[PDB]
C-alpha cells in the first residue's frame, strides 16, 4: 500500500475562504502548505481523533479533528479519491473516515 499520498490541487477551507495549497499524507501525519503565504501546518497521526468525508462547495472535503480541539478542513477532492484516502486513514492513522 502507498506510504504517501499527495494532493496539489486542494484547498484549506477557513471561514468560507478557500486557500490553495499542497496536502501531503505520510505514515507519521499530514502537512499542508499554503501556496500564497507559505504557511505550513502539521498534524501528527496520533493527534487525530476524528476524520469526516463529506460533500463541500467544490467536490468533497475532509474535516479532521485533533485531540487539542483543532479542526482542519481540506476541500476540492474528486469523489473518486475516497477509497485511497479511507484506506490510508485506516492503515496508517488507525481511524475510519466517517461518511457524512
Amino acid at each position: 500500500m502507498a506510504e504517501t499520498l499527495e494532493f496539489n490541487d486542494v484547498y484549506q477551507e477557513v471561514k468560507g475562504s478557500m486557500n490553495d495549497g499542497r496536502l501531503r499524507l505520510s505514515r507519521q501525519g499530514i502537512i499542508f502548505k499554503n501556496s500564497k503565504t507559505g504557511k505550513v501546518d502539521n498534524i501528527q497521526a496520533g493527534e487525530l481523533t476524528e476524520g469526516i468525508w463529506r460533500r463541500v462547495a467544490l467536490g468533497h472535503g475532509l474535516k479532521l479533528l485533533t485531540k487539542n480541539g483543532h479542526v482542519y478542513k481540506y476541500d476540492g477532492f474528486r469523489e473518486s479519491e475516497f477509497e485511497k484516502l479511507s484506506d490510508f486513514f485506516k492503515t496508517h492513522y488507525r481511524l475510519e473516515l466517517m461518511e457524512k
